[PDB]
DNA sequence: CCGAACAAGCATCAGC
DNA sequence: GCTGATGCTT
DNA sequence: TTCGG
């Protein structure tokens, strides 16, 4: 972390402009803006040089400058400042809370930790159980026990049906040494692109999950999308882990190596590589990668036989997952 | 200057 | 109930 | 907020 206070500021304002202006292309912006400043091998040591590098423009040169001189943002020391902001950037740190509930919770004089736990009632489901494990979700997971909650999943996975494969992908697939939750890509030879033999495919797995009380709760669940609440087992006499979120998405077997695209990312990696596909004629989702027409309207897809196949169409170098950490 | 900025599943609600 | 927009999230 | 054309 050559840059971790410049990294830092710019994170701070794209939470700032997401969280209390709504503004997302400057929320973008500044994500991007962080991402390769972090990436960057020097201390960065003006705005000028900061500024040749792409997604920084004159005004973040202007505020690494100010930075550099002072150690502060005088913008930043406002937003610290101002009640209303502060409030609504703390509600968007629970599950659930984004930046129009959070607004509207400040505007109901709901501003705090005390004051959303007096109103569960105010609360839909994803929320109150964002509430509940609120200390528990800011915790990050070490990769050992990633390991372990890897080991009991797809176990669990294996004693549904055999024919399941469950992939870990999010930072761990990337190498980090913790992550902030567990993914993972569920694929079964019976959901493919052309046909679903067997119904309930997700749902077996995750009442699997709950019966060895691994998932805990549950935040939103649908045919192929599950969102929730994991915990490790402790021994006797031991403090419990903290619970843990999980997010588990089945794709269709055939289209498995852009769904672990997709689900390995990181968020900004996947961005990037998107918009690089559309300015090279195609479309990348989790499902396919299309050619776009003359009209710019999504082909069929093409067909892919690897994570690289995938690079190759946007003539892209191929790139470890422990490389897309952006 | 100005249009584009990744893509989509699930929960919720408004309107019919 | 269905459809479509919106919020929130990955 | 930044970038490409
Ligand atoms: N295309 C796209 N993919 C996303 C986006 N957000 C997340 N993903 C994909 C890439 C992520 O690596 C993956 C898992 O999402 P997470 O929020 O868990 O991030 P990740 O595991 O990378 O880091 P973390 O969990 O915080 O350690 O989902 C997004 O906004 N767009
Ligand atoms: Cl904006
Ligand atoms: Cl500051
Ligand atoms: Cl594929
Ligand atoms: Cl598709
Ligand atoms: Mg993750
Ligand atoms: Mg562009
Ligand atoms: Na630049
Ligand atoms: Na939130
Ligand atoms: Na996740």
């Amino acid at each position: 972390t050559l840059n971790g206070g410049i990294t830092d500021m710019l994170t701070e304002l794209a939470n700032f402009e997401k969280n209390v202006s709504q503004a997302i292309h400057k929320y973008n912006a500044y994500r991007k803006a962080a991402s390769v400043i972090a990436k960057y091998p020097h201390k960065i040591k003006s705005g000028a040089e900061a500024k040749k590098l792409p997604g920084v423009g004159t005004k973040i040169a202007e505020k690494i400058d100010e930075f550099l001189a002072t150690g502060k943002l005088r913008k930043l020391e406002k937003i610290r400042q101002d009640d209303t902001s502060s409030s609504i950037n703390f509600l968007t740190r629970v599950s659930g809370i984004g930046p129009s509930a959070a607004r509207k919770f400040v505007d109901e004089g709901i501003k705090t930790l005390e004051d959303l736990r007096k109103n569960e009632d105010k609360l839909n489901h994803h929320q109150r159980i964002g509430l509940k494990y609120f200390g528990d979700f800011e915790k990050r997971i070490p990769r050992e026990e990633m390991l372990q909650m890897q080991d009991i999943v797809l176990n669990e996975v294996k004693k549904v049906d055999s024919e399941y494969i469950a992939t870990v992908c999010g930072s761990f697939r990337r190498g980090a040494e913790s992550s902030g939750d567990m993914d993972v890509l569920l694929t079964h030879p019976s959901f493919t692109s052309e046909s679903t033999k067997q119904p309930k495919l997700l749902h077996q797995v995750v009442e699997q999950l709950q019966k060895v009380h691994f998932i805990t709760d549950t935040l939103s669940k649908g045919e192929t999308k599950f969102m929730g609440v994991c915990q490790l087992p402790s021994k006797n006499d031991e403090k419990e882990y903290p619970h843990r979120r999980i997010d588990i998405r089945l794709i269709p077997k055939d289209q498995y190596y852009c769904g672990v695209l997709y689900f390995t990312g990181s968020d900004i990696f996947n961005k990037n590589m998107r918009a690089h596909a559309l300015e090279k004629g195609f479309t990348i989702n989790e499902y396919t990668i299309r050619p776009l027409g003359v009209t710019g309207v999504a082909g069929e897809p093409l067909p892919v036989d690897s994570e690289k196949d995938i690079f190759d169409y946007i003539q892209w170098k191929y790139r470890e997952p422990k490389d897309r950490s952006e």
